[PDB]
């Protein structure tokens, strides 16, 4: 093992900006890295665009510019791949005019644009993962990727398979909601189930591959088409390798289409004559050294894999529970939850995450105890109290514990009909109900409703404690070693600890000087994504917190020597090795899947065994298509009760945000230069008092927008309908349009109590 | 159907006849979230346990009680009018469909007390909007 | 009635299935779901008797049928009216056979009698 | 003509009153309850042993949509 | 943004007698989601219908 590429799961978001370093992200290769970078673009700006044309100028630019002083213009900056060679020369034909002229047709093309987010793949040399690759004169590397998408070929996303599955327990789900039916299992129906045979359904999966090398850095489309061989060209993603041999992988475009207009994707994840532009598929690499020597990374242990993704809409904002600890948990097993030690940092991660929920989710910023206390321990720069392990703190981190969900699912519940069929745990808190709605007087709940307030794989079962999320099994067991003492933590930590923010900036930096780039890069590429609640979430779902998933799945340290926040892992998915090309490229269970399908699966010599060994279109096929129908359902449940109001994955897909609108209402204070003042006239905000002054700002301040207004989604207009599924279906063009969540400065809050760092939602529609 | 009439600018909201038909209320949940001052005698203040609200510093109490006295709600929303459940429609139809039933459940305002304002800007008299679904 | 082919061979798997009216929670409240009378008649009296629950167990009387002897001992059984309903107005039944919220006057039940003969 | 034969219903004695007029299987139904109930030792025979609804459960509700 | 439509064609013999076709029978939207659910009146909808003029000048060898 020489070799190996990281990270070994990476990720790619779709993105209507160009496929262009300048104007693109990258995902992120260093956890906590960015949350309070009041500079983030994360969509494409004006200013990009301006710079963008003068890298086009520049020396003898100028120089052609004085010697034909049209084509010869429009050919010598290399602009077409960006926008079609047509409008760049009408913009010029029609009437440093130049710049102007071409900077209005990039804007109509990419300004405001959701930029996409691309993935870094690099070459690590094993002594165990040392340094980067570094070619010298001679040594080149050779990139293989080959995707798919197979969500129109799978099966109906009614819920989690795995809810039935018979387990001892692992860290991510107890063995108590099988054991106790607690969300069972439903069948599955075949997608797009008028195309009967195997042969013929094989045109319901779009696929295709390509190569680059370190030698040539132009960039290759992979480019499928739908249904397979009126044909439509589907741009899966764009590679590029560049002289270091680092390969950067490029989502689509965000476009989703019926195969007729009349389709209309009016069901939250399974729509007939739909497909999308998501994909995922094998990532794999040959090095060739000076002397000959050639280097195949090809093996499950060393090569990778990609996924690309619906766009985060607030990058900054961490979900709750990860992906990456849903790789975490599937290593441990519940029975053992008892052995693991916990630091404080393995929970800080917890409250930190709920803690910052309050920038795009009501009920996290109003209707939160847990947040509030936070604020007022704040208030005192009295957070350390949380860190003290001793029993005079205990009953402090009890209170806070106290109010978590647990993930047995076991409290806050009747046994009803003990010993019968009908023998089932039945919710004494709050239920979501269906909308199929019976005019009977609900059961009063006689228990709090527990945090956090996030709806789970069991909505569909009215009462079902697994109605609503819990922590996962290990990251619980972390929050009850902490309320019981059993928790260590240094006295540096300790030193940073007086408000969440300043410790939060600490860990940060932790991560930051972390010497293990090739670990920190595999848990980044993770850590933005949801870990769940699995309906069927947002980016991946419930396969992901198996073990059987992947090949490998060690812990190697902690992130320091002496804080381990949450720790480093080396791990693999399971690979089917010969990609596009396997037997089981095209299988499946038959007219259903169910649970009895999973079941079969777990016997690695078995037949069902290559559900875990993933193809190119495994890891994605299970999400909704297209994934905009997906994203528009991603939002509130409203419940009987007004409040808290639940929001299902709020960190990526934002349910109540802070708008451009008001930021610029509360921004500034009241001796600001300038003409208009928050809202008001210079005299106007002047003339009033100081204590007046900044309540108007954090009146401001508090006003939060529904996030599905921040674009036309079916309710503009005179007498428009609005409501669910006119989202769903106006979500497929209006994604690229709605608001952004970027972090933004306030230079003096004076007294206001408002933070010197905000979360602000960009869109069109709500900017003023 | 008296309600907001949503433009493609998000804001200002245009609202038909709200001061009979109120659009954007100011819910009982909140009036309890701001009613009460720091020193008030009570095991709950404005939501939160004795031991956290008098913890806290006088500034930051107030701070609270101006962000949830700024909370406020689609009046829509106060009564089950169609978009409540599990991939409830919601939408103007149904409003108009559950209304017949819902309008004896819609949120009435009345005037209410705040005893003590102190420094937080909450004026002395609130308009409060008080139905089932509201109340806490 | 049914070859083993169909099971053997998976031709049309059996689907799970979820509870109507999924909101009323509880074995004991999920009672209130179901329409239920009884009656007795004989051949001394013609009387017809009606059988007549309620939904829920407004609510609303349900007519389950009627029973009436002649003076042959004959029973003679007749359903409902044919009166379906939901609790709602605007409830309404946009599923083949899944409605929440809706009850019908169709029953089905025991049927026992007692021979009392003149000797004892 | 087919022939002539004589039948009857499985029926729980207790009718109403039966402690199972109200039993069921949980958040779901599915084949596994019902081949569980071949076995008439199991706790789910007792759908094999009609109280009062069991023939008209199944049927749609209300009628008039199954028949529309 | 934007669509050909294909209102006819036209061809002309040498006979001088001129033959017009109508268009294909594209009907379209300009966003797929806007159905044409009025029997008359739906926005954001184009056909290739047409109607308007047709004149003639006929030139002779004389002049
Ligand atoms: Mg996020
Ligand atoms: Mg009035
Ligand atoms: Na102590």
């Amino acid at each position: 093992c020489q070799y190996k590429i990281y990270p070994p799961l990476g990720i790619a978001r779709v993105g209507n900006g160009p496929a262009i370093k300048p104007l693109s992200l990258s995902t992120p290769e260093v956890p906590w890295a960015h949350l309070y970078d009041t500079n983030v673009q994360y969509l494409v700006t004006q200013q990009e665009l301006e710079q963008l044309l003068e890298e086009a100028f520049g020396g003898n630019v100028i120089n052609e510019i004085s010697q034909i002083k049209i084509e010869t213009i429009t050919g010598l900056l290399g602009l077409s791949h960006l926008v079609p060679q047509q409008q760049l020369s009408r913009s010029l034909d029609n009437l440093q005019q130049i710049k102007g002229a071409l900077l209005k047709v990039l804007s109509d093309h990419y300004l405001h644009a959701v930029k996409k987010q691309a993935q870094n793949f690099y070459i690590y040399k094993c002594d165990n993962p040392v340094e980067k690759l570094k070619l010298t004169d001679g040594d080149k590397v050779t990139w293989r990727v080959e995707v798919a998408n197979k969500k129109s070929f799978w099966y109906d996303y009614n819920n989690a398979l795995d809810l039935s599955l018979h387990t001892q327990g692992s860290g991510n789900l107890s063995k108590n909601v099988s054991k106790h039916r607690l969300a069972p299992a439903m069948t599955a129906k075949r997608r797009n189930p008028n195309v009967i045979t195997n042969s013929l359904r094989k045109q319901l999966v779009i696929s295709s591959q390509g190569s680059v090398s370190s030698d040539n850095n132009t960039q290759v489309p992979l480019r499928g088409k739908f249904p397979a061989n009126e044909r439509h060209n589907v741009l899966q993603g764009s590679i590029e390798c560049d002289n270091e041999g680092v390969l950067r992988f490029y989502a689509g475009n965000g476009i989703s289409q019926a195969l007729s207009p009349s389709s209309l994707n009016t069901d939250f994840a399974d729509n007939s004559n739909w497909f999308d532009d998501i994909c995922d598929g094998r990532v794999t690499a040959v090095v060739e050294l000076k002397n000959g020597d050639t280097f195949e990374i090809q093996d499950e242990q060393s090569s990778a894999w990609v996924a690309t993704t619906p766009p985060d809409y607030a990058p900054q904002i961490e979900p709750i529970v990860t992906m990456y600890d849903m790789v975490s948990g599937a290593a441990l097993k519940e029975q053992d939850l008892d052995n693991l030690t916990t630091q404080f940092s393995d929970v800080f991660p917890i409250l930190y995450r709920l803690y910052r929920m309050q920038w795009v989710n009501q009920a996290d910023f109003t209707d939160n105890a847990v947040n509030t206390q936070i604020r007022e321990l704040n208030s005192e720069l009295g957070f350390a109290q949380l860190l003290d392990n001793s029993a005079s703190a205990k009953s402090l981190r009890e209170g806070i514990f106290n109010q978590f969900r647990n993930p047995l699912f076991d409290q806050d519940i009747d046994v009803d009909d003990p010993g019968q069929s009908s023998n089932e745990w039945v919710s004494n808190s709050r239920i979501i109900p269906s909308k199929d709605e019976t005019n009977i007087a609900a059961k009063p709940a006689t228990s709090s409703l527990k945090l956090p307030f996030y709806p789970n794989d069991g909505i569909d079962y009215p009462g079902s404690p697994v109605q609503w999320f819990a922590i996962p099994p290990f990251m619980y067991q972390h929050l009850q070693n902490w309320a019981a003492g059993d928790f260590s933590v240094t006295q540096v930590e300790k030193e940073s600890a007086n408000t969440i923010e300043e410790l939060g900036l600490f860990y940060s930096e932790q991560f930051k000087n972390s010497p293990n780039s090739a670990l920190l890069c595999a848990r980044g590429a993770l850590d933005a994504l949801y870990g769940g609640g699995f309906h069927p979430g947002v980016e991946l779902t419930w396969p992901m917190r198996h073990n059987l998933i992947y090949s490998q799945n060690d812990y190697v340290s902690s992130v320091t020597p002496e804080i381990n926040l949450l720790g480093l892992r080396e791990f693999r998915l399971k690979q089917d090795l010969q990609g596009l090309n396997s037997p089981n490229m095209y299988q499946d269970f038959g007219h259903v899947i169910a649970v009895d399908n999973v079941t079969a699966s777990i016997d690695p010599n078995s037949d069902a065994a290559w559900l875990w060994r993933s193809t190119p279109g495994d890891l994605t096929k299970w999400m909704g298509i297209p994934w905009q129908s997906d994203a528009a359902s991603c939002q509130a449940v409203y419940t009987p009760e007004d409040f808290p109001i639940p929001s299902w994955w709020a960190a990526n897909l934002p349910v109540h945000v802070l708008p451009l609108a008001r930021y610029n209402k509360f921004k500034d204070s009241q001796s600001a230069d300038l003409p208009e003042i928050n809202g008001m006239t210079h005299s106007i905000a002047q003339g009033m008092s100081e204590e007046t002054f900044e309540h108007l700002r954090l009146e401001q301040f508090s006003q939060r927008l529904d996030w599905l207004h921040t674009a036309d989604l079916g309710f503009v207009g005179y007498h428009a309908e609005g409501g669910y599924t006119n989202g769903l279906i106006q979500m497929v063009s209006q994604w690229k349009n709605m608001a952004m969540v970027m972090a933004r400065p306030v230079e003096n809050p004076g007294s206001s109590g408002i933070p010197n760092v905000v979360y602000v939602a960009y869109s069109q529609a709500d900017k003023d």
